[PDB]
């Protein structure tokens, strides 16, 4: 089904998750995203030790972006939330992957 801002991250299909990984895992994109995600209190959702755990996934050939999205997706955050964060951290390519109309041009 076509993505909308309301789609939950936990419902994204394998294909889109893998492609998001291709855009976000390189060049510490996943770490920019991980640091940017806030709890409702405004506090960081992920501390340095959470981030180190995601980092260690490279190198068993695993994707930190996937782990991050799987974990964060347990909060019922949405494609809209993710696109806001991607625009904020200037990872425009995966933003356009998900919601091309939501991206500043």
């Amino acid at each position: 089904k076509p993505l909308t801002p309301s789609t939950y991250i936990r419902n994204l299909n394998v294909g889109i998750l893998r492609k998001l990984s291709d855009f976000i895992d390189p060049q510490e994109g996943w770490k920019k995203l991980a640091v940017a995600i806030k709890k409702p209190s405004g506090d960081d959702r992920y501390n340095q030790f959470h981030i180190r755990r995601f980092e260690a996934l490279l190198q068993t050939g695993l994707s930190p972006t996937c782990e991050l999205l799987f974990d964060w997706g347990t909060t019922n955050c949405t494609v809209g939330d993710l696109v806001d964060l991607l625009v904020q951290i200037e990872l425009f390519a995966p933003a356009t992957l998900l919601l091309p109309d939501a991206v500043p041009q």
